[PDB]
């Protein structure tokens, strides 16, 4: 059945702002996750599935009678998908129960694992999301094995279909670089936001780079992909020994005895995929990635035992049962058990990448450091672990329940306590005044607000104008922030601040955040009454402000807007067009199509284009707030073509005159083009929708303004 | 970005249950379009459009300087997609204006006709439907050059993005029949639920058959799509001959000179497509069809000139400048006007189609008649024209307006008015309760309002439960209907109806058509009785009952359920998999994923499946509503095997013993197969879920008893 992908595939997809209805939702519109639970049995769910580790199903026999590194590698993997490049991925959606994250080759036998927790899901239903119980299900499995985690925290909600994320262009699972579709170009360079190095991979190949079993080279991979999902070297070399203390790989025969993924299995599979010919098909058996290796003496409980076994033998390489590439220890004896043969044992066996950690030269002295001192590397494996399950949730005020640590973590992106009576209207309304007697423009107040706020990504919940690091390093110098500009309005706005804070009693004070947001709002506050509207826009105080110390700027810099249409703003020249990337920061805002088109079209007609770039200010009445974005984007009388200097910009000319009137972007045309933003277009530029504009764009701008009031939640 | 549809693409689709959510929607969500319309004035707007006929623009030249033909294609072309077997496409929302219809190559230069009636949108706004607008200009175009039409009705709401429609499965445009993916088979047999020739054609090939000229064969695709879109030879006849009295065709120079359709254009072509190289590209030059045909001597004016031309001369093969097949009037004097030159003549011309109303013997019985008695052509005419364009409309309370026609025709399906008091919320209870002690069972109850309410389709608004059309021919002797037993409930209802009425006052009555529905209700709340819950289940009365001779047999036969997953039944078997018309008759419903999961899973317990089947009926106690259907399905102690003798049917089994405990078909198991469907079934298979399976479960049923209750809203 021939869809309109198939015949314009290169059209751009707005059904990307729009998954996540209330329609696919299966819960009511009013569930809230939260409360639910919040009133779980926590201990409860903990015991069973204490009971769960050795209770070993017939359809997956547990390796060692135990299936605590199962689940750890299905937890690892849940969180392994993240990517700092644009948040997305992770834990915190549950996404590995969903197409494509469940049939991914390195996800094989994971739905086995999630199988085995169907009865305890069943058992709590709605008060613990599926996502929830991957990561505490990994918890406990630690904690079985003899491992004290640093904590955890509830309150992933579980989402009810497919996320839209890019994965990569590559047409064949696990293609190798080099391709028509090559996520790799130049020396090894890896294509933003790309984490991992093959398609269908969680970061990268256990038999070496394009599977050449070179630890040294392999450990540059690890270095790369583990720094793109925000892990450094110290956390990088805890999480993979640290993981690799437990079970075992599965690799009994051949490959080619494996059958479909569970997206290409037939319906009597029942959501189960990878069923295997191989003997047993399972157990002594199976087969997952294709690698025979066993790490530690004792894979069922914690030990110190990898690092003993990496540094006290050399290592010869050799191959699996299926051909895999793997390493075997020299001259050892026969000391790893056997998963279900007692009267078996084996020689110590490593990957290449587990290799890497003591043949890459930066990861050898912590490896080195962990062997010596095997109290830091459980401390760093337990801060790692909690980091990797938790890196995705946002800030703290979302984390529930009754182990969430103490100890506050600047990966967090940590935001003081308020200890002080919050700003009241009457308050709010003065300070209104003040900042619009100081001369600061609608263009000057709406542009700083827009810049505050807009760094949120509901992906990973980082971001948003709470913490006022608008003002900090390094997002002060961004220059889609226009760092003169903004020192000139923070400058003015600390002014106010100060005059305003010295004046009251009995403790009440005003942040800079709260300030740059109430400034914003009366920009446009003012803007309306510049197009005759009285407006009120609605404010909420309670933001704090952080500190540089509390402000990691390496982390903070993958938030920089290098496209950002609402301002008609690309820093470069990308292989992306704009309007996609529009798009793609429209879902990270949590914005749907008609919350995009009106909030673009009142930006561009308030001044917030970055440098005052005339394109697509279709107006004769900058900083009043109309529809008249829409009006003149939408009037037959203009033609428009590209100019010759830059395909990219386009010139609006009088149809009969040839008289220049306007020029615009990709961005501000396209609303103009695509069959589906020009309907909504057209509702914003009819003659009775002024006042729906005007109320339409108030709501957003607020909507943005509190996307990290988790505080307010 | 390589996606789910590419790596899995024949995996179900169930994104088409979660279009038009709120997200997509401009409109607030209390937006109501009637009201907004019933207050529009109407007059008005059809003066406005009354001017703009005349009034040419550069950009799109008007062709003997009127509009009028352009816009009768128009509006012809947005119901011309229309399909019986489904109900799909229509111009009842206005899709012309997005994809693909947007940019199909029969509705080539539409976007110009499109665009040339944005000012009037913009200047009425919400009052008016873009859906509305296309067809009001239509009439408006008529009206303007001396027809007189049958009426108008409004309420045609806007929609916000493409409808998923199978339009077919080529992959080039204007595909000639026979290719891979061939639409026909057999002799000549087009595939259902497909209502044109090739892909991108709204009937037929102006040509002739892939292009052979030859007007009696061209006669058999006419008649055969013309039956597909609900039209027979009389309508037929009138509709294309009158339409081509109006107007011409454009063929000035060879199709290669014409660029990307809308889809395909620019950014900078702002939502418009098909510019051409040739000459001006517009007007005196246009290329449209590649045709080159004027039909009558005054193509701005009505009359019956073109069965004058039809029938008084003789007619030779040509080819246009394009080089397409047309013909031209032997003998004949240059009587034609030309489109923009005064001085200019030519002779007349006629499409190998429009020679099927001669050459086909059928056609030019009424060809003649028409030709011999314009005031038949007329009348004829007008009434098609008015069936064309509300044949999706639904039924006559959806009409709005001052122009509503007041005779009722029976194509509407239509439904007495009701002049008597409706039972109160006690005689509900009384006649619930006189239901049960009939001895008629759930299953029986449940099942009986299941078939009178299930054949209603929102693509074009028929059937439903109003006019209890279950007791009349054919839907009494439709299979899934179960006749013998379907004729037995109805005979007790009726008796129950007879004491009921026969005993009131003041002239209050019950329906058949309302009790049909109670009486479900009274099994759904039996259900819910025999599971250890009281719950009340909504009734809205008002229905009533139509006549056999209200009722058009012929006509309702596609509405018969061929395929009705929610019954398990399927009346042959067919090449597109169960579970994929499943999803098919729940978007027809209207129904979400959440909403198609938790109605099968009640109704398999209830015991709706036709024929009294086991397979689905995962339970020990069925008609008692529960979730067993749920938690059965998930439980991993059972082994799906598909049997031996059919493939489609599956056995379940106890893992360990092999005991047969249950069997399925597609349909059941697919709620345990398909990961979007999988999560689903989970919630209402969870231990804290009876609650909300009742709950829902009525709420899904109520929507279905009220799906075409549009005298409620
Ligand atoms: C360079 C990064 C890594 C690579 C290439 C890698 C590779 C693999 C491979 C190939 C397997 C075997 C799959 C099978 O055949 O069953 C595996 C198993 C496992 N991995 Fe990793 N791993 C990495 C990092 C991690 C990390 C960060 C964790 C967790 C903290 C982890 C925990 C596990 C555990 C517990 C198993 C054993 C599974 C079982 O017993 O069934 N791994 N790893
Ligand atoms: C067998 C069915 C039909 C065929 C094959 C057909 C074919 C065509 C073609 C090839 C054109 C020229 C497109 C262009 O080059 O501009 C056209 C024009 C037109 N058709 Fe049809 N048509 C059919 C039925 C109808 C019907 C049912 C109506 C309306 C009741 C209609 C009304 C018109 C009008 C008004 C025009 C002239 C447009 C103008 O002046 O711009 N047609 N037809
Ligand atoms: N822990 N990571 C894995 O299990 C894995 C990595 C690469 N191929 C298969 C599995
Ligand atoms: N693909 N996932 C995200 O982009 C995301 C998820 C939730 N809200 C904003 C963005
Ligand atoms: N009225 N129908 C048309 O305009 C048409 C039919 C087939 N190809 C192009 C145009
Ligand atoms: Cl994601
Ligand atoms: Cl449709
Ligand atoms: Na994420
Ligand atoms: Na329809």
């Amino acid at each position: 059945g021939t869809s309109n992908r198939d015949w314009w595939p290169n059209q751009l997809d707005l059904s990307i702002l729009h998954r996540h209805s209330s329609l696919s939702d299966p819960m009511g519109k009013d569930f809230n996750y939260a409360q639910a639970f919040e009133k779980l049995d926590l201990a409860a769910v903990k015991r069973d599935l204490h009971a769960l580790m050795t209770t070993s199903q017939d359809w997956w026999p547990a390796d060692f009678g135990h299936y605590g590194g199962l689940f750890i590698r299905m937890a690892w993997h849940s969180a392994g998908t993240y990517r700092t490049a644009d948040g997305r991925g992770g834990a915190g959606e549950g996404q590995q129960r969903f197409a494509p994250l469940n049939s991914w080759p390195a996800n094989a036998n994971l739905d086995k694992a999630r199988r085995l927790l169907w009865p305890i899901k069943q058992k709590y239903g709605r008060a613990i999301s599926w996502a929830d119980l991957l990561i505490l299900t990994g918890n406990v499995a630690l904690e079985s094995m003899g491992f004290k985690t640093f904590g955890f925290a509830g309150g992933r909600a579980d989402t009810w279909e497919p996320e839209d994320v890019y994965w990569g262009s590559e047409k064949i699972w696990l293609e190798l670089s080099g391709g028509p579709n090559s996520r790799y170009s130049g020396d090894r360079q890896l294509e933003n936001p790309l984490a991992a190095v093959q398609m269908g991979l969680i970061y990268v190949n256990p038999e070496g780079p394009d599977g050449n079993p070179d630890p040294v080279a392999a450990a540059r991979d690890i270095r790369d992909t583990f720094a793109r999902m925000a892990m450094n070297d110290e956390e990088t070399v805890a999480l993979i020994a640290g993981g690799h203390t437990f079970g075992k790989t599965h690799g009994a025969g051949p490959a080619s005895n494996v059958g479909a993924e569970p997206e290409a299995a037939g319906i009597e599979a029942q959501g189960l995929g990878w069923k295997s010919a191989y003997r047993t098909g399972k157990g002594a058996d199976a087969i997952t990635s294709g690698l025979e290796v066993t790490w530690t003496t004792t894979p069922t409980q914690w030990s110190h035992n990898f690092f003993e076994n990496l540094f006290g033998y050399e290592w010869e390489l050799t191959k699996s049962p299926a051909g895999a590439h793997q390493w075997v220890a020299k001259g050892a004896d026969a000391v790893i058990p056997d998963a279900f043969d007692p009267s078996k044992k084996h020689r110590p066996t490593m990957l290449t990448t587990d290799l890497s950690l003591r043949f890459d030269p930066a990861y050898e002295k912590i490896s080195r450091r962990f062997h010596e001192n095997p109290e830091q590397f459980a401390d760093a494996f337990a801060r790692a672990w909690f980091k990797l399950t938790h890196r995705d949730m946002g800030p703290r005020a979302r984390y529930l329940g009754p182990e969430v640590p103490a100890e506050v973590l600047l990966w967090q992106d940590p935001i003081p306590a308020v200890d002080h009576p919050l700003i009241d209207a009457a308050d709010a309304a003065e300070l209104k005044a003040k900042v619009l007697a100081s001369g600061l423009t609608v263009s000057q107040l709406v542009s700083t607000a827009w810049a505050a706020a807009s760094t949120f990504r509901g992906s990973d919940k980082r971001g948003g104008a709470n913490g006022a690091r608008i003002r900090l390093a390094p997002q002060k110098d961004w220059e889609a922030n226009q760092p003169e500009q903004l020192a000139a309005v923070l400058e003015t706005l600390e002014a106010i601040r100060t005059a305003f804070n010295g004046a009251q009693r009995g403790g009440k004070q005003v942040s800079l955040a709260d300030l740059i947001v109430l400034a914003g709002c009366a920009g446009v506050e003012q803007a309306a009454k510049n197009a005759g509207h009285a407006v009120t826009v609605p404010f909420a105080p309670g933001r704090a402000d952080a500190s540089q110390e509390q402000t990691d700027v390496e982390s903070m810099a993958v938030l920089e807007p290098v496209a950002d249409g609402f301002r008609n703003y690309l820093k470069g020249k990308y292989r992306v067009p704009a309007e996609v990337l529009l798009v793609d920061k429209a879902q990270l805002l949590t914005l749907s199509a008609p919350e995009m088109t009106v909030l673009l079209g009142g930006l561009r007609v308030l001044g917030a284009n970055v440098g005052q770039s005339r394109h697509g200010v279709f107006t004769a009445r900058e900083q009043a707030l109309t529809n008249d974005f829409f009006v003149n984007l939408l009037d037959m009388g203009t033609e428009w073509k590209p100019t010759a200097a830059d395909a990219d910009v386009f010139e609006g000319r009088d149809r009969a005159t040839g008289e220049l009137k306007w020029t615009g972007t990709r961005v501000d045309l396209v609303f103009g083009s695509h069959s589906q933003l020009r309907a909504l277009a057209e509702v914003y530029g009819s003659a009775d929708a002024q006042e729906k504009f005007v109320r339409d764009f108030v709501a957003v701008w607020n909507k943005v303004m509190n996307l990290d009031r988790f505080d307010l939640a």
